[PDB]
């Protein structure tokens, strides 16, 4: 065992944190929408406004998910997915194929979002090889995107590695001229392109930007006409977050390949999935390799699959759309006051996502204590103060979150 | 819920398996309904049967499945904190595991980067090496060098250093089993001409797993360490398969008594409960990266340092260290040697080799799966031959009788070949 002080000592000496060098606050518990943190030697309750980075949609320690995990743990923790299959994987695959955009009928489980993106790339590349067009090996996307930290995933992240094709930043408002320009650029690269890869509707890590769903309809059309596969990365947007079950649903379009993760497991365990159409699967399967050449050690882990099944079932068994609509209303109302702030450039809400865009990078040394002082855990990045609250947050808790966000913006 | 029939129907229509097809599988997956200790419960011809997990579910299940201590560690952490973001927050599980790993790994490795899988941990190791040299003002050192027969995962960068059989990396010849100073001299010569271009050498120490279950004299690792130091190239050991006692030492590097600059671990890390991997580096590497223009290691997965995965790993590592694991492995190695001995005389058998809790029969031809599967299943053993290899890496908890059962099944496969 270790005291909060010993943890800090070990952490400072031995632990790499995300995108950091070699001060973290000690977290000692999580329950519902609340974290227990240690501040100045004292335990404090704070709202998990970030849902622990998009994951904890049902909050922490939900009895349904806890029990799903303990139930599976009693019977089978893990077995290899080579030559074996199991109920959690089958139940989850069945669910995912049923709730995702039409045509997505096969499921490849992996351990993280970055890996699922590379699997999606593998699918697209092997697809065209299966069609006898191995020259189609590049990827195209628009600027402002983020798809993970592995080397292939890095290649399609906003440039500001494989050399990929980048269209200009997709605007918030629909402009037919943007779609026309996108098509013209894609046209001259078509013989080079395996796929277009984008985050539908919401671009997260690249700057929490929202774009009109109509752009997705245009992409589907362009890709269809120029024979380029369309890949949607819904790792952040999936499972109700943007007001629809999957962001693609706002445009009513189905991609050829789709990545999901994060909220998939309710934030309990690492799991991701890459789905593709029957056409893609068969073409790869009929190809020279005769198979999709990927398969991680812990593929389709029974424990992760079991808790994911329960998380998805919990989500579908309630009126999630109304819940999200209520959250969106709460965020909008709560953030409105920020608009008039001198350092605030924009305020925007999309489903259970709320963003205050500031005129300068937000200083964590100031924002963090300001948020903690108000009983809220916020993690600003670049010039953004934002939140993606758990779906179980009450109106009062959303108000607490938004008022903390506003006071952070005010300090900037 | 689903019946085994419904599971197979769903599986066939909607599930990708590792390196497999949809609709074109010669052999359908077998339904697994339970796992406890060294045994899996599988559905054969509709009958539930118990079979030995001879592969430890790919090196992972070192304490067997559903070990009471590990189950408890998981449920204990589940009651308090399932997960929190590792950005700006830290927690006891991560700290306890980091402290443990820093203490039991080869000397010098005192920083720990957690990731969600082996392939990712390898990519992190690569990033560390590349950023290290950028921090030294030598961005030209960006390629990797390895020897053939290796395997390091299936993300695109990981693939580039896997045995060809992508970034174009530098490949030295297959390292031989027995120590030949000539091999090391030639390795040095090849590396020497690429030095200004090389960020790191990356290899599996002592045992190459997925690349063909080959063993090599640990002295080669001593040579690599020396070569790397003299030519200013970092050394990366991928111990994702060899770690935590598997080869008869706590880490395979310990056989050679050398310390890499960077090291990857995974698999047995969590006792095979959940996916978790870690990349460790020296203080020098960490400091050089932190002092560079970038000012930080530019990597950070959403689910980094998951409390549940860390908690079960702490229990698994503590369980291993709290017992005489070295003697357990020695006993396993002896049981494997005794059990596989009779295969040495089989017509189609080219080699029989054992290293710690690893047993391999190498044939002179490819192993037909349609012959091997029912043969092993009939004998209550789950085996996964590939190419010309029939092999096992059983859980450390296997009794002498279970080892006899496993080896007897392997020999029969070798006989049928
Ligand atoms: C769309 C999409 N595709 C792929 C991934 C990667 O999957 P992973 O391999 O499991 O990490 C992510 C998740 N990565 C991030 C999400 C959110 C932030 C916000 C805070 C930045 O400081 N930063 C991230 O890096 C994703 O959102
Ligand atoms: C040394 C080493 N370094 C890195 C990795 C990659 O880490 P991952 O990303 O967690 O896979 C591995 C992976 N080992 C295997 C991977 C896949 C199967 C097939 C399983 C079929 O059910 N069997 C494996 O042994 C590895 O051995």
């Amino acid at each position: 065992g270790l005291t909060p002080e010993q943890i800090i000592a070990v952490d400072g000496a031995h632990l790499w944190h995300p995108y950091s060098s070699i001060s973290p606050v000690v977290a000692v518990a999580a329950h519902g929408a609340w974290l227990t943190l240690i501040r100045d030697g004292q335990p404090i309750e704070v709202l998990d406004a970030m849902s622990s980075w998009w994951t904890a949609i049902h909050g922490h320690g939900h009895p349904a998910l806890d029990q799903a995990l303990t139930t599976q743990l009693r019977v089978m923790n893990h077995v290899m997915f080579g030559g074996l299959t199991h109920e959690p994987a089958a139940r989850l695959a069945k669910l995912l194929v049923d709730i995702t955009p039409a045509g997505l009928d096969t499921v490849f489980f992996s351990d993280s979002g970055s890996v699922s993106v590379e699997v999606a790339a593998k699918m697209a590349l092997q697809y065209w090889r299966g069609r006898g067009l191995p020259g189609k090996r590049r990827l195209m996307t628009w600027r402002g995107g983020y798809h993970g930290d592995t080397f292939l995933a890095m290649s399609i992240c906003d440039p500001h590695l494989a050399a990929q094709v980048f269209a200009p930043q997709v605007p918030r408002d629909y402009d037919p001229a943007y779609s026309a320009a996108f098509e013209a650029q894609l046209a001259q690269h078509a013989g080079e392109l395996a796929a277009v890869v984008v985050e539908p509707v919401v671009q997260g890590a690249g700057g929490m930007r929202f774009h009109d769903p109509r752009y997705l309809h245009d992409l589907r059309d362009i890709c269809r006409r120029y024979e380029v596969l369309l890949i949607f990365d819904e790792i952040a947007t999936g499972f109700g977050r943007t007001g629809a079950l999957f962001a693609a649903d706002h445009a009513g379009v189905s991609p050829d390949i789709m990545c999901v993760g994060k909220a998939l497991t309710g934030g309990y365990l690492s799991l991701a999935a890459t789905l593709c159409t029957a056409d893609v699967a068969h073409t790869i399967s009929a190809g020279a390799a005769g198979a999709l050449m990927h398969g991680p050690t812990f593929m389709a882990n029974p424990l992760a699959c079991a808790v994911s099944v329960a998380s998805v079932e919990l989500l579908l068994g309630q009126d999630w759309r109304t819940r999200i609509t209520e959250l969106a209303a709460g965020l909008t109302a709560g953030l409105d006051t920020a608009r008039a702030l001198p350092a605030v450039t924009d305020v925007r809400v999309c489903g259970a996502i709320g963003v205050i865009e500031c005129d300068r990078p937000v200083d964590l040394a100031v924002a963090t204590p300001a948020a903690l002082d108000r009983g809220v855990w916020l993690r600003p990045f670049r010039n953004l103060v934002y939140a993606m609250p758990p779906y179980i947050c009450t109106p009062a808790e959303i108000t607490q979150i938004t008022s903390a966000m506003v006071e952070v913006a005010r300090l900037v």
